[PDB]
């Protein structure tokens, strides 16, 4: 449509003015020079001899700096208005994204994402930048040569201008016609191809039954038919340009005629006529370019259209306004039922899972579906379709988002380490309430305190990408002194890196049983260690929990995790 | 590189001489278009003489009536050129394949077999009379204008064709630097965008952490680093252009500041120095094609060798010179072991089929796995990798092989039928051999003569494609009534569709019947009426014939057969 958020660009518009001016000056520097080809013919030229010449050379090379000055600035600031334009609709997109769940982050887009973060969000302001510097500045050209025709042609530039309309509807209507004649022919041959299709198309039948010189025959026949349909259509195509050659130059013929001399034309022709051609054939290109100004808009302001629709998508529905300090109370699932969005397939009927306060609850049966999602809902990054988590006696949505969000601490095999110094790292979005101090001391009883101390600058070295690129598993020990440093009520663990490191595995191992020592942890390891040390175990084959209790009895009795007993050796 | 192709076109070199002396007049045509502004500037509207200036616009309409019929016998003349390089090399092509065996046919390329046939087979053509017309008519244009010029300034020309070289080569070297500059500043812009590739690529740890406040400042904080990376590549990308264009203008203020500086050049007089000007503008476009001749030869002729490694490519393996009239012995295979071209997988191992004269067999797999190409060895449609198969106590690679291909007829659900008659198709490449009243005998006991019978114009209408379009049951009955008159010593039957047409399905069976109620016949069939009435069942899973003999006895023993049995019902 043409509906725009004029208040996006509104603070900055003094910019755009600027730019503007400058656009019509850059523009009237061209119609000057053009001009100045006048005097340069007559007036400035062999009139006499050598006669002047010499303001020719000084003022068009000063007309050229202005020029260069000129589109200099035009440049800087339209550069200006749609970097800030670009600066704050992402800086919006952002804010806005961030409150949006992972609904669209659920593999819908996110190399596309990237189009969306940088290609269109520059492509608006580009096109908006192209369509208004092309309006202004083509306009003033027009604009300036028009001033000029009418100031050195009173007669003849309205001839001439008057003629223009019939010229271009001669040209257009000549090329529909002979473009509706070529489509006409381009049906016949398109017709004659398919039969050399249908031709080939039989090989083994016709290398199988009889011979082949009827098939060269007719092939001869099938050839000569497209070619002299190919040169039916060529000569339409070639014979259209001569014909319309020849309307322009009829027209061109008769613009001459009239100097012709009536009582009207003649008094004032001069050297004139060379400049006022000038102007025309400078006047060709503006037009095609303030004809397709509306297409530039259009793409543009689509895409603003489509980024619009991106930003102003819904949030997350922060309906829940119960805040919590801290979590001390369990967490229990009371028969939760979850469909996958996307997906006809529910992901979890419902399930009891009750984890008590203060436990270790470990999630064996991963099945095909692998059940990631059974620890993302307490993160509540995909809503509840059925049932509810209680949670100190009160349900989970119904808890204040952020509050409750805040209070677990998740860590798996892969953890986006952020491009900042590690020590922002392991207090991120904490920095002013934890001290570096207890940065230190988390690090100290991370058992990771020698990768830490083995970087160059240490607690403050920039850790993330454009860096040393840690390991995948000392990204594991910055995400457990992370978590350590937090002290979350729940803990949740994927460990989905059941691989046994560089004696990694030790330390990773203690990490993981000094944070779960207190504090509930619902962990989704693959270690059957961590099995042995977990009070209760669980599994689901994406219906319900099949087995409940220690590991023991659910070995002794068959069900299936046996088999998974079976395969974890 | 080319060096070939010439021989083909040397018939038709008084085409490309006809249509060379009409591209140059063309270019002297648009010359003397050039010339006509001297009369028109200096005499015709600054003298006060007027006769004059009604001189020459009845010359430019004639000029450009010359142009039209240059144009014209240009495009008709280099057309009767393309289309008989087409001509030959379609001609010259197909020729060849109709030799290239099947194997090359794997559908490797069947799609664009048709772009071989006619998009690169045109566009050989149309690059070769692209440089043709180019070659000879931009240069006809540079010589004609550099005449031009030179006749009308022995001083200004040349002061004009030394500044040339050196605008050139500093517009060139600017436009290079800048370019470098813009590309290392694009890399820089690259890193910051990455760096925002990996702030967004998860906000999940952002979300459960909830650093909501600080995220949006460093996003703010990197968006302003890429702005003003985009304000640097933008002001170096923009002042590129004012730049060159000053130096152009230095060019420019050169040219005209020598133009009357020295007492050297002197008659200049008013409107030729115009002509000088409007020379180079227009000598500059086609200076541009003569750059792209080289890019658009050697991309014809890279199409060319494309087009031409199929025409130097071997054809089928002939050679075998032993001839059949007609082959009354046995097939049998022995120890035949074959393996699809371009498949690593042994598609047939070794088998030892006997097939016995007069009697025909029966070979059933639902999988499809060598039960379609065991038909095709008979065929050397694909030569046999491994073993011998005994045509008349000889191998059939022994055999000539339209000798061996006359012998044997094939029959299928899917036959490609021709765009000709129904009489000619029925009898394709025989119409000599037989006569039409055994064309339309031979009809008669098809017992599928009822709908040509009903037909509109009888034997002789045409049945193909573009056509009737007759129905894919009628389509096999053309396909039995084409091996009813040729009475092959051997048959094969495919049978894949078995499809049970309405009354349709008992004629077919029942001429089938009387087609291998005699003659060596080998039948794929899913039919069990059809096993039942072959004498000998050999069914195999493309390791080895499981189970040969009659169909009671493959019952009787279990094998695989009691099995097809089960999905025969």
């Amino acid at each position: 449509t043409f509906r725009r958020l004029w208040p996006t660009i509104a603070p900055f518009k003094a910019g755009l003015i600027v730019a503007g001016v400058a656009l019509i000056l850059n523009a009237a520097s061209d119609t000057f020079m053009l001009s100045l080809l006048k005097p340069l013919l007559d007036d400035g030229f062999g009139k006499t001899d050598r006669s002047v010449l010499v303001w020719m050379p000084l003022v068009v090379i000063g007309l050229m700096i202005l020029r260069g000055i000129t589109s200099y600035v035009s440049s800087y600031c339209i550069s200006w208005v749609s970097g800030k334009v670009v600066m704050t609709m992402r800086r919006r997109l952002f804010g806005h994204m961030m409150g949006m769940p992972v609904s669209f982050f659920d593999k819908q887009s996110t190399g596309t994402l990237l189009s969306r973060i940088t290609y269109d969000s520059e492509q608006v302001a580009s096109s908006s930048s192209g369509a208004l510097i092309t309006v202004v500045r083509e306009g003033a050209s027009i604009i300036g040569l028009f001033i000029m025709m009418f100031y050195y042609s009173w007669q003849l530039s309205i001839i001439l201008i008057v003629l223009a309309p019939i010229v271009s509807i001669a040209i257009r209507v000549v090329s529909k016609r002979f473009r509706n004649i070529s489509k006409n022919m381009q049906n016949t041959m398109g017709q004659v191809t398919t039969s050399a299709e249908q031709m080939l198309k039989g090989h083994k039948e016709v290398l199988i039954f009889g011979g082949q010189e009827v098939e060269t025959k007719r092939f001869d026949k099938v050839s000569n038919r497209m070619r002299l349909q190919g040169m039916k259509m060529v000569s339409a195509s070639s014979i259209s340009d001569p014909i319309i050659q020849l309307i322009a130059s009829l027209a061109l013929a008769f613009v001459l005629y009239a100097a012709s001399f009536p009582s009207v034309m003649d008094s004032l022709t001069a050297g004139t006529i060379t400049v006022v051609f000038s102007s025309m054939i400078a006047l060709m290109r503006p037009l095609k370019s303030l004809t397709n100004v509306n297409a530039q808009f259009q793409r543009g302001m689509a895409a603003c259209q489509t980024l619009f629709t991106i930003l102003d998508s819904e949030q997350e529905k922060d309906e829940g306004k119960r805040v919590i300090e801290r979590a001390t109370g369990d967490v229990e699932f009371r028969n939760v039922t979850f469909t996958y969005p996307g997906r006809d397939v529910p992901a979890l009927r419902n399930i009891n899972l009750k984890i008590p306060a203060g436990k270790t609850v470990a999630l064996v049966g991963r099945s095909g579906s692998g059940k990631s999602t059974i620890a993302s809902l307490i993160t509540r990054f995909y809503d509840i379709d059925e049932g509810e988590i209680l949670m100190d006696g009160h349900d989970l949505r119904e808890y204040t988002l952020a509050s409750l969000r805040n209070q677990v601490a998740l860590v798996s095999q892969n953890v986006h380490l952020f491009n900042d110094t590690v020590a922002n790292n392991i207090a991120y979005a904490r920095t002013e309430q934890y001290s570096r101090e207890q940065i230190e001391e988390a690090a100290r009883m991370a058992y990771a305190m020698d990768f830490i101390n083995k970087m160059d600058n240490g607690l403050d070295t920039v850790i993330g990408e454009n860096g040393v690129l840690l390991s995948g598993g000392q990204r594991q020990r910055i995400a457990i002194a992370r978590a350590l440093l937090r002290d979350s009520p729940i803990l949740i663990l994927d460990e989905a890196t059941s691989a046994l490191d560089t004696e990694s595995e030790r330390a990773i191992q203690a990490a993981l049983d000094e944070l779960q020592k207190n504090r509930t942890s619902l962990v989704i390891a693959h270690r059957l260690s961590t099995i042995e040390k977990a009070d209760e175990i669980v599994v689901v084959e994406d219906g319900v929990i099949v087995e409940r209790g220690t590991h023991n009895d659910l070995l002794e009795h068959r069900g299936v995790y046996a088999q998974l007993h079976k395969m974890q050796f």
